């Protein structure tokens, strides 16, 4: 509250290990369905279907250019590519396959690198 605050949780590095977590991510074999948007245009169904399109391109950008506030503003774009690809991806296809995979490696990642 008002003059007080618990001590001071040290974030200066969280820019820096957020990039690193990304690239990983974007060398990920699994990645191939995530590094771009999806075409909007190719795509039927996608664009009235999926409310907030999110891929890893787009986060790279976002973390680039300071939109990203903290780190769980991060996290949750990520959860958001993994999230859409579940809403349009049946679990036994190759794309759908792909998406529970990159969301264990990330959830390891994060765990192990914040927790």
């Amino acid at each position: 509250s008002m003059s007080v605050k618990k001590p001071k949780r040290d974030d200066s590095k969280d820019l820096a290990l957020c990039s690193m977590i990304l690239t990983e991510m974007e060398t990920h074999e699994d990645a191939w369905p995530f590094l771009l948007p999806v075409n909007l245009k190719l795509v039927p169904g996608y664009k009235k279907v999926i409310k907030k399109p999110m891929d890893f391109s787009t986060i790279r950008e976002k973390l680039s250019s300071g939109q990203y506030p903290n780190l769980e503003t991060f996290a949750l774009d990520v959860r958001l590519v993994f999230d859409n690809c579940e809403t349009f991806n049946e679990d036994d296809s190759d794309i759908g396959r792909a998406g529970h995979n990159m969301r264990k490696y990330f959830e390891k990642k994060w765990t192990d690198t914040f927790k």
